[PDB]
Formats: structure tokens, C-alpha cells, sequence
């Protein structure tokens, strides 16, 4: 279907059982090494600080952190890649009362404990080299 | 002006005295860290070997490098930076008989002696974070 503006901004709120599904796809082969960002922001701006960031080098790594009063905390780095070269991911990420749970292609994948309480974020972004056909995030629960 | 597409390519011949001008712009601020790649392939297929890698992170640091039967070589690391937050760029890369030459808004800020003869390159691809206006290949030389 239809592409969406990259990068994507969509104000957002979260809580825990809220989740934020990205279908997507790189825009080149994994050995040019294109990236993936999703941002969970407390502001519109972009400047604002950061509760989870998530960071793909396709092939490669993902580094998870946070921005907080301007200052990025402790990395995470994984090297755990379940993203196909050429291929269409669906990426889906839980707010679980402990952490953010992100599931690729319905796979568990990573998990990033909370440093901030995830009703701070009022924007979430999606960047990088990828094409995106479908972002959503779930309202259902009080 | 109108935007290119980015990712960019376009089929290109360089010999000595060929200027690649570039004109675009950062997608987003420096805090967020927007990336600008250019390669200089030996063919149209992206998985091609790269003569020339300029790979900007904005506000930190460039590398320069090439990839040779499918292998980067020498990184080349450069912190000299440039780039102004927030501003258009224009950048042209001379092809010198000894180097390729980087300008940015018409000052002298890296060079990259030949790997491979520049006869080599078929095709120039400028992608990352970045908003496109301008693409130029001069073809004036014998
Ligand atoms: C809560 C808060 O003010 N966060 C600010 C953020 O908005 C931005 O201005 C950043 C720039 O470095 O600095 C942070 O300290
Ligand atoms: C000259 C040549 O064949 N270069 C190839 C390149 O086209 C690509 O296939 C790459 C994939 O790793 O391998 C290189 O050795």
C-alpha cells in the first residue's frame, strides 16, 4: 500500500499495554549498511529528550539508549539480527509495566527496561534508510 | 527548488578535472545526529565496489574509505567539521590527478588520494539524512 513521509512524526501517548507497530523496509542492501531509528520523544520537537531510542545498522548492531536533559545514558548494544536483507519487517514494541518488549516479524527480539515513565513521551519518530507503508499505535487500555 | 530523490543515483563518467556539486540539506538538527553518505560505484547495482566512501556524521566526525571486491579498505577518519546545524550545503568534489578534493560552501576540507583510477566509477549515489535540490556532474575535459 501507500508510502508514509520518512522521517515520520506522529504525536503519541503511551501506557502499558499500548504498542507501536512499523511495517517497513530498508532502502538498499545490508552491505551499504542502511539504518533504522524509531525515537519515543516528550516533546514535538525533535531536540527533546529521548525515553527509548532504538537503533538499527542493518547486518550489524542495534544500540538502545535513552536522552535525558540533553545527555545520552548507558548504551545497550546487541548484535541478536532478526532483519532479512531485501525484505519487508514488521516491527512491534509492548509497553510492559518493566520495559519495552520489541518483537520483529512476531519474533521477541529486544527488551529496554524503563529509565523514564513511558507517559513522558508525547511524539514518536521513525527515521533512517527504510521505506514505511504502516505505523500504528494501540489506545485501547485505561 | 524542487527535491531530488533521495536515495540519488545517477550513471556518471569522472577523469581528471570532473566536479560532483552537491546542494541539500540536513533532514534534522545536529543533536539528533543526521547522516550524509556519497559513493562513487564502480557500476549502476548498489552492492558494486565503492572508489570514492564520504560518509558525514553531522556536528561529529566524516570518514572517507573504499571498497574493493566487496571489502572496505583504510578508514580514513576526520573530525574537521564544517557542516553549520540547521543550514543548506553545498559541497563539490574535484577529481584532482593525484586525489579527489572535498569543498564545503567553497572552503577546502578533505582530500582522498586514488584507489582505483576514477575511469572506474559508472555511478554516483548520495543518500542518509539528507534533502536534495541540486546534482551536477561537469563533463567539460578531453
Ligand atoms: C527537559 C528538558 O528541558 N530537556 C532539554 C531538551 O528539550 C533540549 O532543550 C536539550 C538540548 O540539549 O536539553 C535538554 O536538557
Ligand atoms: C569487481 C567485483 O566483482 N566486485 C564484487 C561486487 O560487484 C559485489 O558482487 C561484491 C559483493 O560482496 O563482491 C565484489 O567482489
Amino acid at each position: 500500500m501507500s508510502l508514509l513521509p520518512v522521517p515520520y512524526t506522529e504525536a503519541a501517548s503511551l501506557s502499558t499495554g499500548s504498542t507501536v507497530t512499523i511495517k517497513g523496509r530498508p532502502l538498499v542492501c545490508f552491505l551499504n549498511e542502511p539504518y533504522l531509528q524509531v525515537d519515543f520523544h516528550t516533546e514535538m520537537k525533535e531536540e527533546s529528550d529521548i525515553v527509548f531510542h532504538f537503533q538499527v545498522c542493518f547486518g550489524r548492531r542495534v544500540v538502545m539508549n535513552s536522552r535525558e536533559y540533553g545527555a545520552w545514558k548507558q548504551q545497550v548494544e546487541s548484535k541478536n539480527m532478526p532483519f532479512q536483507d531485501g525484505q519487508e519487517f514488521e516491527l512491534s514494541i509492548s509497553v510492559l509495566p518493566d520495559k519495552y518488549q520489541v518483537m520483529v516479524n512476531g519474533q521477541s527480539s529486544y527488551t529496554f527496561d524503563h529509565r523514564i515513565k513511558p507517559e513522558a513521551v508525547k511524539m514518536v519518530q521513525v527515521w533512517r534508510d527504510i521505506s514505511l507503508t504502516k505505523f500504528n499505535v494501540s489506545y485501547l487500555k485505561r
